[PDB]
């Protein structure tokens, strides 16, 4: 009873901070824009009016005409942007006008998220075990409300970054106080089960994600809205590495154990984070990554229990990376299989993230077990921070990121078949 009624509460939780850690692709959505041009704002046709005001992009981004030329001098967004509010009313990329120049701030913003929750999870290690680990998540709770709040009504740029920063601290909290908690009510027995039943929860929130930003289309109301929840969470809320390193034997099966880690971090957040390449329409990509993690982790066990454990992460990585090989590969006309494909790799990427976490825990002894895991739980997240960035070189060609995303994984799975068992 206590425990199911635990593991409820704890999904739910689980399904917010998903939602938390993907509004952003809605939250930072890019829509579609162009310089602000006075004869655009004898009148003629829409598309004549912008052909002689804006010079034509592969409709250019970041460009304008200094003089209506009817129909060298174009000239930068020295007026500023004007941004199509057909999907989104409001976004942080429209507000602070995050395209062009400074479009780096946005990845950049995900990064210091990301930073943000791997310095959470550092300082939460001990914290966690200098005071009890529900009075953490507790707090934890608290600071995830208040600091998606701030910045819900962040007024500049960096002060969205920093109260992103802190909402991604609590967040680190809150997912290593559940784990722990999970781990510790539950039979040794029954632990891939559990560790199931969070990354269902995750594969929930995430269409919890794309239902709360279809409604919601302002990216301070959709904040607001999906930190909110923590408010009542709150309210109802009430060995080392040096030794795991100088074994020589363990060096492969440790090298491989947080290369797979890091490859699920990275790929994850940096393709779950921009689905906008991924796919044509962001909310049914959002709904399907969901619904397609569902089976693909319910599988992902399965194969586990029949399939082995070694083979099993080797082919959701595998899959992972070719599914994301092949989006980038195959035509941009064919939009659909493109969608399916990044849906494919996305849920293998969850499988891959359940066969790795309940395989590290077989890997190493007991003595060295926890520290395996926490090494690669920090791989991980500096994979994670690391993911944004490589996005950054879709500048040379939008290919470039997802032929990165995919090799990553391919890699990481192709090293996974020297692992013990
Ligand atoms: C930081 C991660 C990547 S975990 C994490 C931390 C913060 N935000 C989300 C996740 C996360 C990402 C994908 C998941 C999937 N699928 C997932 C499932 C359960 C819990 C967290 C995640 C790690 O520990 O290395």
């Amino acid at each position: 009873r206590f425990q199911v009624l635990q593991t409820m509460a704890l999904m739910v939780s689980i399904m917010w901070l998903c939602t938390q850690s993907m509004l952003e692709n809605f939250s930072a959505a890019v829509p579609s824009h162009r310089c602000w041009a006075p004869l655009l704002d004898g009148s003629l046709s829409p598309e004549a009016l912008l052909a002689i005001s804006i010079p034509p992009g592969p409709p250019h981004q970041c460009r304008r005409f200094r003089q209506p030329q009817w129909q060298a001098d174009t000239e930068p967004c020295v007026d500023g942007w004007v941004y199509d509010r057909s999907i989104f009313t409001s976004t942080i990329v429209a507000k602070w006008n995050l395209v062009c120049d400074s479009h780096a701030l946005k990845p950049m913003a995900q990064s210091i998220y990301l930073a943000g929750i791997l310095v959470g999870a550092a300082v939460c290690g001990p914290a966690s075990d200098r005071f009890g680990r529900r009075l953490v998540l507790t707090w934890s709770y608290l600071q995830m409300a208040v600091s998606g709040t701030a910045a819900a009504f962040a007024p500049t740029f960096p002060v969205y970054c920093l109260f992103r920063f802190l909402l991604a601290f609590a967040v680190a909290g809150v997912m290593m106080n559940t784990g722990t908690l999970l781990m510790e009510w539950t039979s040794a027995r029954a632990r891939p089960l559990v560790m199931t039943l969070n990354s269902l929860g995750f594969s929930f929130g995430h269409g919890l994600t794309a239902a709360v930003a279809y409604g919601v289309r302002d990216w301070t109301l959709l904040q607001l809205a999906v930190s909110v929840p923590f408010f009542l969470c709150f309210l109802y809320s009430w060995a080392s590495l040096g030794t795991l390193l100088r074994t020589p034997g363990l060096r492969l099966r440790t090298c491989i154990s947080t290369l797979c880690w890091f490859a699920f971090g990275f790929t994850f957040f940096g393709l779950a984070l921009d689905l906008q390449a991924l796919g044509s329409n962001i909310f049914l990509l959002q709904v399907l990554i969901g619904v397609v993690d569902i089976p693909a982790k319910m599988g992902a066990l399965l194969l586990l229990s029949r399939l082995g454990r070694r083979p099993t992460l080797a082919a959701s990585l595998l899959l992972a990376g070719l599914c994301i090989l092949a989006n980038t590969l195959v035509p941009h006309e064919m939009g659909a299989l493109r969608s399916a494909l990044a849906v494919l790799g996305l849920g293998g990427v969850g499988a891959a993230f359940t066969c790795i976490t309940i395989y590290s825990s077989e890997l190493f002894p007991t003595v060295l077990r926890m520290t395996a895991v926490g090494l690669g739980q920090m791989a991980a997240r500096g994979g994670a921070i690391l993911g944004p960035l490589v996005r950054l070189l879709g500048v040379h060609g939008p290919w470039l990121p997802l032929l990165v995303y995919g090799t990553v994984p391919v890699l990481s799975g192709l090293a996974a078949l020297l692992l013990p068992e």
